[PDB]
């Protein structure tokens, strides 16, 4: 009874991310929860892949979901201005719901692309008020 | 020709994960296929609060490197405690310029952080390399 935003994060394919990691093709990665051995003939080189590892952003995000823990509709906006995530705190800003207890909204910063599921009414007066936040 | 190896271990995820968590007031559910992969969701009644999460958890260093191994892919043994100088600066002076410093037979481990140098060759070898650490250590 109680809204919030959501994230999930998926850990990439340890395999396939290492491959096309730009690691000096002098050091070899051997892989065995998951090791890797790392050789090089060089001390320097060998730290340099190693800190590359380390430096590796292995997270991939998936879209951000806002809910809350009988007909729904479902619309999709593309903002042409304005960021995603500024609107949604637009909003979503104060105490009240935004949604019935049966809507969502799910949102991407990257491509700034909003869909909303709720009853009629909700998913159209919100598409309107979405619409005149996108400037 | 002889390589430098070093293993990284992926560290423990679990209980850091759940504590950079409740800080945020963030809550966390860790997902853990055992045929797949793991996945975190992150959930915050703030949108700020939540991406600051996230990049806790994309911040965090995933790594642990275990002391790096010098090798050729009656033997002596030394350790060799090193009071001034680094001891992957040492194997770096050692095994620059051209030549192996080592027979086939040897190896060398060491770390930078106890400072430590361990090294098992034929014991001549182990005997000249031995002074020329202590040589380079000061």
């Amino acid at each position: 009874q109680n809204p919030v935003f959501s994230i999930r994060l998926k850990q990439a394919p340890l395999v396939p991310t290492l491959q096309q990691l730009a690691l000096a093709h002098n050091t070899n990665l051997i892989i065995d929860t998951v090791s890797l051995q790392l050789e090089n003939v060089d001390l320097d080189q060998l730290f340099r892949s190693v800190a590359k590892i380390k430096q590796l952003d292995l997270w991939q995000e998936n879209g951000i979901y806002y809910f809350t823990k009988a007909q729904l509709n479902t619309a999709t906006i593309k903002l042409h201005f304005a960021k995603a995530s500024e609107v949604m705190k637009s909003l979503t800003g104060g105490s009240g719901s935004l949604l019935s207890p049966n809507g969502s909204i799910t949102f991407d910063d990257r491509s700034n692309l909003l869909l909303i599921q709720d009853e009629p009414r909700s998913v159209r007066n919100i598409k309107k008020l979405i619409k005149e936040l996108d400037k």
